């Protein structure tokens, strides 16, 4: 029966303003979550965190963006590595799901050779052709790989049900990135779990006391938060914020 | 035709408000507005902050004054300064709006014969804003039943007010959903590119800053590059929106 | 359970309901709906505002020359629910077909209720055109303490509880964000609340066009969309303003 | 030097409500204008009025719709016949412009053997596949002819300049019909002339005291009227309404 | 309990290039599939192959297009006749579904007097007003009949469930034609069956070794195939290609 | 201003790659590119195949060479031919791109001061192509971080490079998503319509052929009829994109 495991590729060191827009220039540190869903029909990885290469050579693999987001992580936190130790070989992953293609969410891409990769077309298309302000958050060595099998979702695909049994559904949440998606999970014992990912970094974002410090569209981002508000109230879901260093320890990790 | 660059005083805020994530230090900006006198009629662009802000900013603007504190004198109100200049309110043919933010709707409905020209989507957004931008829209300024509006559509980019290339709307979405800059052509100066809030300062123009308040980052930076191409094509003189350093260097 | 209420009637002419059909006086019921659900009570629209029972001219304004509301104070949706056994705090959702004046009596009268309507109806209600502005009562729907869920273009079929009990069925045309509702109840089975997508059997049978509408193309295609839905589901079809059909239904 | 000639193919007999929505069932008669532009680069016909077949067999050529719109016209009023009488043979018309493809505006279609027919793509497409409420207003025998050379304009073609010299321009005015276009004309002596056609049936529609009694979108219709308000104010144009039995005799015919 | 019957209206003789783009002028022959679903709630015909008139007088009914696609079929293969030999009379068909409105998929249109015809709106509208390169492929004698009851699906209707029980669902696959739809079926014993129709002529098309030889959009056609890949991989569906002379005998 | 029509040798391919489904015969086409010398600065359009193809085709283009074999000398490289003509690489103000296919990106980035103008949707498609078109996009040409781009938007049709009617973008989608033709106005010659790949040959122009490589057939044929109307209106001299019979009849 299906289960949800919450992992973390270490942390990112940045400023408060990168998380909470115009909030200040103090140092600040955030977890990098990623998720595994074990399912009778196959295992699912969501995003995979920062690329394992960041544990050894961040400046070489990410480049100048490291002056903004410094990744603090060990080699064994790499998604492939963490999974091997957990007992799942890279070949035993049926799906990689992507909320979006930012640099702390593409560690899984191409690392699971049998996995279909599911993401919004417009995220893939923006990733390949970013604007200058966001070009550094997209690592082509992660997501630009000819060997990858992609399922690129269209605008009408909101709610896409990965297995067709309501276990995992994409919940489109544009704004933080053009093709950003959250996920609604339904587990037999826990019930519904809402993975906001970067549609709501922190409880302050969810409560409309902060704007994301990086974003493609503020108009979409705040409407997407309210869309999640309605979804959380309808389902009673447990809400998991994308990058909340105060709430992250309170969940099952 | 002539272009007069007035200013409705200044705004006191933080640096982050103008340059996103750039710090919390105190910062002050001019609030431009513009007069074009034309043989076919006078044109006011935006008109600055409402004159009521000179007396009672908290009463007229409300909570938003905790972010943007307006410093102006009554003399600076756009009706008053134009009255003291020889221009009677009835003697204004057009009011043009870059957008309907609070420091750009001082002229709205104060000129009783003016057709008010703005993008439809700015007008619609102004009437139904999201929570993060609602404070910056003052309904007392733009929500007046008596106003004659021409609401531009998406195909209207480049709209030529007189049909003679003196004043054209240059759509620059991003800072607000219906934000527009303006390209002026004057007999002697030639082309003047009024960036307004598409490019607050030279740092934004040089892609060293993002706006601290914005509807869409994607649109805003693409709109700046649109202006780059227009400036390079025309040789226009580029007037930034709220630049304390560059503003004194213009004929004011 | 579904309970079908009404807030009195409206007095108009036949042509306001069946376009171009005559100036004879005409009277129509104003339905509104209550769904009792184990997970929470649902109010659809709520009829004309209760303020209309006392001071119609004062509350609705000039539009009373077109639509005169005739209702008692006890027909107000709060009052009628209290009489029924349901206090205003015991209402989890208010659903809006659209935001015309005879459909916003419930807005903001239920302090814990999430209000669900198409975003494009909310936005049009805030910035309407001159022909429809009188049909949108800002005193009803423009309350800043109201909690909205504004549905997007892809949310057609939105399932309020997640259990096929109540679904939005987008039916643009009569208003830009008009929605009908498809209900499924255990004993009755499917019930299709057309609301203003089809005022009467004449509209449903394509012998009439609505006497007020934003788009005729959308309005007729929305009726045919309902035709297919009725035919697929076998639903009981409830017309929105039909004086002959309305007494034949079960009323609270 | 270019000139504008305002013709008419008789009248239509209907009810007041067909012209001014919901304004009563009284009997009502309207002129059916069409226009000829003389130009050094060629002759231009706008719409051409009702098909000359309506002067003889209205019920046979139009059908059931004659119970709503009864055409009163003589045979010599057909656009081919009146142009011959005037001095122009059918082969000497270079452009047929269509405001829209309603039955009283397709008398010219395919009657001019060398003319390019210019109309909005979306008007042409809707005319081929209308809805039930408007199917009777589109006469397939007029506009569905395989010999006709069409230039179908797209949405970005607003302002289209037929000759390239500001003499005749399409002014898109959706609402009455999906692809309805008005025309802005500039003549050497008269200056600007605004042909509203069916964007503004009468002065009453222009002053926003009436709505069209037949229309595809009220929202587009009133916004298109206000678009024409702005154009008339900007240019000083003489405004010619499309079916105004009180204002029509006040123009040069 | 529902069943899928796979029929055929003879073949089409054409060139290979008509089926696999730029693959050669060699002669080629392809089956013309069509489908019947028997369902407790009614019988459903999908497309219905070529018109029966093609068995008698091809040139007279199709016109010049018979120079590209020659139909070889017998009058008993006409969809009304082959159903009359199976167990069902024309009046006992509740729904006619259309993948698109090309000549080899409009044999059923208007032949079943009570059948609601379900197709994408944009297919119906394109068929009424096609471009020159494709007009010959649309036979107005088949689909332009005023007696036909149409349900015209909109863009948001992807997934449309005919009966509301997952037996037959429209799977939008634009590209071969603007309004082209494939079908996902679920049968009690067989499980999921994916009718690709003309979104994937052959297994070369499925395997991205061939583009369609006739198409409206190549971009949409290839993205539609990849969308079917994802559907096939998720459901384990049996994939039925639309015009494959080799694989077609492997089916029942 | 003057127009000079150059060519980077030829392409060897099949007939069908040019005229769809028209056969597997050997075929050769010229590869035009254009220079406009203008008082306000020189303009290169496209620039032909990259000069690297004259030395190492298989190395620079890869597998696509099995479809399009390029036959050119180093001297034909756009930078080389311009030097020999008297124009150094620095003396090019603008590089215009019809589209970003391999035979039209020879100039990209070879002129260090040149603003590069192309449709946004072409630049975006080139960066993320589908499998059938990925071969035709050469990253080594257009994916250069140093290049200064002006990316035209959907409303920019008719874009006027110098603002004096000499060179205008004429959007012609279909052969590629963001393909554009160009209408030139020269003082002595009058109008010149560079169709580029919107009309390979006179047979495409005359609607006796479809292009052998295609993003959208619907757009491509409508773009050809758009060019028809433009040529009829202006009397333009019509230059086809890859026509081996017509190309010698023009001034080279
Ligand atoms: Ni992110
Ligand atoms: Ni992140
Ligand atoms: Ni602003
Ligand atoms: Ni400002
Ligand atoms: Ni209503
Ligand atoms: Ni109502
Ligand atoms: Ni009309
Ligand atoms: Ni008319
Ligand atoms: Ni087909
Ligand atoms: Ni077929
Ligand atoms: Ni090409
Ligand atoms: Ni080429």
């Amino acid at each position: 029966a299906p289960r949800l495991y919450m992992f973390q590729t270490g942390t990112l060191k940045c400023r408060v303003c990168n998380i909470k827009m115009n909030a200040g220039l103090d140092d600040y540190e955030i977890p990098v979550p990623w998720y595994l869903i074990t399912h009778p029909k196959g295992n699912v990885v969501i995003d995979g965190g920062c690329a394992v290469e960041c544990a050894s050579d961040p400046k070489g693999y990410w480049g100048d963006i490291t002056s903004v987001y410094w990744p603090v992580m060990r080699i064994e936190e790499g998604c492939v590595q963490a999974l091997k130790a957990f007992g799942i070989e890279p070949a035993d992953v049926r799906y990689v799901l992507h909320s979006h293609l930012h640099l702390d969410h593409t560690g899984a891409t191409g690392r699971f050779p049998n996995a279909i990769h599911i993401v919004r077309r417009c995220e893939y298309e923006y990733a390949m052709a970013p604007d200058w302000f966001s070009a550094g958050g997209y690592i082509r060595a992660d997501f630009d790989r000819p060997d990858v099998k992609w399922h690129l979702l269209e605008g009408h695909d909101d709610g896409y049900d990965v297995f067709g049994d309501d276990t995992i559904r994409f919940i489109f949440t544009p704004g933080h990135a053009p093709g950003h998606s959250s996920f609604l999970l339904r587990l037999p014992e826990t019930g519904p779990v809402l993975l906001a990912v970067d549609a709501a970094y922190t409880t302050d974002h969810w409560d409309e006391k902060a704007l994301p410090g990086f974003l493609a569209s503020t108009v979409d981002a705040v409407r997407s938060v309210r869309k999640l508000h309605a979804l959380a109230e309808k389902t009673g879901a447990l809400v998991v914020y994308g990058h909340d260093p105060e709430a992250w320890p309170t969940f099952r990790l």
